[PDB]
């Protein structure tokens, strides 16, 4: 049974990035994925952290220019008071450091991942499911998988990393996921041929539009192609059941612009962009990101919700943050604990901001008469106790007098929400930085 420095489990973004950074330090790495390359996955818009940080560490900024992904200067967004739509940019200048980022075909865009692991001394080896995380000595030392044909198999290494994605069997080795109750969302997707674009210099960007029960992405993939996708309650899901396409477009023609952006689409029929997908339950965060020998990375781990697109940075994020405890480790300097508390600590900041932030944007959306809106706000009561007070004290008590007149993780149980206050309070890197100095 073969030896590593470390096995990781999945060869998405997660996966590949991490496996990537320790092979390029002089490692042995193997990487097992359950399917075979290139497939399908959701999470198509990228963040300039990853664009212009992560992929160039990868050495792979060239190759990601010469792909033909349309280019992401920012986003639309019809979500607030106001109808009108409203624009962000990433930065103030086009071309100035991290400007832009792009919305990708995630087949082409993992694969393109994964082939660089190789390229940097991986032994990525697609076809081969894992179906155990082996412990001794209260550490994981391998794994079990059923490799190419039905072959039950075995390997070994130092640190085990699952990268496996929301539906990892492995998971709970490291901890128990805990759904938050905020993010009670359902997420129903599909493609479309022919639709319209954002005007300007624009056409690029990702849009998203809030309606009466959730609100749609409008990703441009292509000159042709583009994904769209309603996020509506978990309530709502449990009788879109048997008519999948039906529910979608009626959702469509409830949505005043993405009507008239696929008023001169067709929706794509066959091969992978055919069907229309539905994921639920996604909003999530472990009790513990790792344990003794192992880690979990990405979707494995942790995740918010897609609004804002945060999801392939935090799984690659969390990949250089995990990269960095085991390439420091591998090298006889600092110890496990040290490494791996400051991996999961930054982690926890980083999905933390996104959390904070994410929750406060679903209740900035005025909707008066909407189920789904009223129950995404912000659950404050000291605010208002607050604001009482202040009314009394600066003469104001009387509400009939027209002279006068005219928190934290919230949807989380308190082990989740100590554990992010710990690391958010409400080591550098090497000058490779793939590993902490
Ligand atoms: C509705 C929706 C919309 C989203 N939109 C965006 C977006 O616009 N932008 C964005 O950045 N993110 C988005 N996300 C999030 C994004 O999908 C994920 O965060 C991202 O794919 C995480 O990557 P990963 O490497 O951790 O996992 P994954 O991409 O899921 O890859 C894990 C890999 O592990 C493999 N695997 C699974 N089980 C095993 C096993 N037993 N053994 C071996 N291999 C296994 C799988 O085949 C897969 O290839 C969205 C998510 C949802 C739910
Ligand atoms: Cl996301």
């Amino acid at each position: 049974p073969e030896v590593f420095d470390l096995i990781v489990i999945g060869g998405g973004p997660g996966g590949s990035t991490l496996a990537s950074f320790v092979a390029m330090r002089g490692h042995r790495v193997l990487l097992l994925e359950r399917e075979a390359f290139p497939r399908h996955q959701i999470g198509e818009s990228l963040l300039p952290a990853t664009v212009h940080g992560i992929c160039a560490m990868l050495g792979l900024t060239d190759e990601m220019k010469r792909a033909g992904f349309p280019i992401k200067r920012g986003g639309t967004f019809r979500w607030g008071k106001e109808p009108e739509p409203w624009t962000f940019g990433f930065t103030r200048h086009p071309d100035d450091p991290y400007g832009f980022a792009y919305q990708v075909e995630r087949a082409r865009f993992d694969d393109m991942l994964l082939r660089n692991s190789e390229r940097k001394g991986v032994d990525v080896r697609e076809r081969h499911e894992v179906i155990d995380v082996l412990f001794e000595g209260e550490r994981a030392v391998g794994v079990r998988y059923r490799n190419t044909e039905g072959v039950e198999l075995m390997a070994h290494a130092r640190f085990i990393v699952d990268a496996s994605g929301n539906r990892t069997r492995v998971s709970q080795a490291v901890g128990e996921r805990v759904y938050s109750r905020f993010f009670q969302n359902v997420a129903l997707y599909g493609y479309f041929e022919n639709g319209k674009r954002l005007p300007a210099p624009r056409q690029g960007n990702i849009l998203s539009a809030a309606f009466q029960d959730g609100w749609f992405w409008y990703i441009p993939l292509s000159d042709t192609l583009t994904s769209v996708g309603a996020v509506v309650s978990r309530e709502a899901a449990e009788a879109i059941k048997d008519g999948h396409e039906a529910a979608l477009l009626r959702y469509i023609d409830r949505c005043p612009i993405i009507k008239e952006y696929l008023a001169p689409a067709t929706r794509v029929t066959t091969g992978d962009y055919g069907e229309i997908r539905i994921r639920k339950d996604y909003s999530y965060c472990n009790t513990s990101f790792w344990k003794n020998g192992m880690a979990l990375v990405g979707d494995a781990a942790c995740f918010v919700d897609p609004v804002f697109s945060s999801g392939v940075h935090l799984a690659t994020y969390s990949a250089l943050l995990v990269a960095r405890a085991i390439n420091t480790c591998l090298a006889g300097e600092m110890s496990e604990q040290r490494c791996f508390e400051e991996f999961e600590r930054r982690y926890r900041r980083e999905y933390g901001n996104f959390y904070q932030f994410l929750v406060a944007f679903y209740d900035m959306n005025q909707d008066t008469d909407s189920y789904f809106w009223s129950a995404r706000k912000i659950i404050n009561t000291e605010e208002r106790a607050n604001e009482a007070f202040v009314r009394l004290i600066a003469g104001r008590s009387n509400l009939d007098e027209p002279v006068f007149q005219s928190n934290f993780m919230q949807g989380f149980t308190r082990e989740i929400t100590e554990l992010q206050h710990l690391a958010m309070f409400g080591l550098v890197p090497s000058r490779d930085g793939l590993a902490w100095a």
